[PDB]
């Protein structure tokens, strides 16, 4: 099923492939160029339950020199993943949908930028 997935750009510093990308395309752009990816990472480790133990969320800016962004999009899941993504982060089946793909998105990248700085970028 198609699930709806939103994130924020993280804070300077937190991601090199994100700061780099910035130079040459919108925040919106390159956050979402990072989750198809971050995204495809992140499904295998929803088919094995792996990404229970990846981290949550990541740093965000609170610079006047940054303002509020919100990214919003959509990809296809198997339903079976999303059945064990749900089971995780809707543990009691109380969160919209919207709550929900913010929880997935941020999980995914959160990962993602995990994995760089453990492997250097």
């Amino acid at each position: 099923i198609q699930v709806f997935l939103s994130a924020r750009p993280p804070a300077p510093e937190v991601s090199k492939i994100y700061d780099n990308l910035i130079l040459q395309y919108s925040p919106s752009k390159s956050l979402q160029m990072i989750l198809r990816r971050a995204l495809g990472d992140f499904e295998n480790m929803l088919a094995d339950g792996s990404f229970r133990a990846a981290p949550k969320s990541y740093p965000i800016p609170h610079t006047a020199f940054e303002k509020s962004i919100i990214v919003q999009t959509s990809r296809m899941f198997p339903v079976s993943l999303i059945e064990a993504a749900r089971n995780h982060f809707d543990p009691l089946g109380l969160e919209t949908a919207r709550a929900f793909g913010h929880k997935l998105a941020t999980a995914a990248l959160a990962c993602f930028f995990a994995r760089e700085k453990a492997t250097n970028s």
